[PDB]
DNA sequence: CGCGGACGAAGCCACCATGTGGGCTGTCGCCAGGC
């Protein structure tokens, strides 16, 4: 480890009394092959570093868990979850789990959280039992995370465009708040097909439901600042990207 | 000369979607006759 604990104990040993905390090594060594269980990102430069946690992924309860009904996947679990491994029957009623701890890399931070997948998603597929509207189920699931993500991902670098282009950020922040808290009642209408803005049930994909929240979450925050003509310029010009 | 305050030292990671509404008020013609 890169830190160095020592404990001092209390004479009963029910509880620790004083602590030292202190690095162990002055060099930095790289350390051999990518850790299966964090998701990778590789930026310009081609450098490659494990996905930041974002607290406002965990506004919305327990998304990351939804990993498993999906391009870059941990290869922890891509070697257990698929069909090369070799379990038979295992793999229908294994369900993920994430702990994320959002943090600045240096001494600050913001939030933690665990994320276990919701036993609904899969038990709604069973209670059925047929193999058609259930694979359509699961379809329609994958394809609905999907959809949240893509313009999750959308209304990010569109804020964090729009807001570095029109000063020539901090609306990224309220954007992605808005975003999960308004996406997460959508995508639980697509998945048991009640009726949602944007969403016609029985349709064969997300239909357009999670574009609507998008555009609605990223308008509630350009909002007041799409004033000035200038300005609102940019804000057009980049919330015309998640029209999809 | 001593004490207190301020500053510094890092580790730092990137082709096309939108519909709604309903709750507050007062008036004569006067006089006389009959029941």
């Amino acid at each position: 480890f890169r830190h160095a604990v020592l404990l001092h104990p209390s004479p009963d040993g029910s509880h620790v009394v004083d602590a030292w905390v202190t690095w162990a090594w002055r060099e930095r060594n790289i350390s051999p092959e990518l850790d299966p269980y964090l998701i990778y990102q590789t930026s310009k430069e081609g450098r490659v570093y494990p996905r930041p946690a974002e607290a406002e992924r965990a506004i919305w309860r327990d998304l990351d868990a939804l990993l498993h009904y999906g391009n870059y996947r941990p290869t922890i679990l891509d070697n257990c979850t698929p069909l090369a491994q070799v379990p038979q029957e295992v793999l229908d009623s294994l369900r993920l789990r994430a702990f994320g701890f959002d943090q600045d890399g240096q001494a600050r931070d913001k939030q933690w959280f665990t994320a276990t997948t919701p036993a609904v998603l899969r038990w709604l597929a069973d209670r059925e039992t047929d193999d058609n509207e259930n694979a359509r189920i699961v379809r329609r699931i994958t394809l609905a995370r999907k959809a949240a993500e893509a313009l999750g991902r959308r209304l990010e670098k569109a804020c964090k465009e729009a807001w570095k282009e029109s000063n020539s950020g901090p609306w990224v922040q309220h954007g992605m708040s808005r975003y999960w808290a308004k996406a997460e009642p959508v995508f639980w209408n697509i998945v048991y097909d009640r009726p949602a803005q944007g969403y016609t049930p029985g349709m064969a994909g997300p239909g357009n439901a999670f574009n609507l929240v998008a555009l609605a979450a990223y308008d509630e925050v350009t909002g007041p600042y799409c004033e000035r003509p200038r300005v609102a310029k940019v804000v057009e010009r980049h919330r015309s990207t998640l029209f999809s």
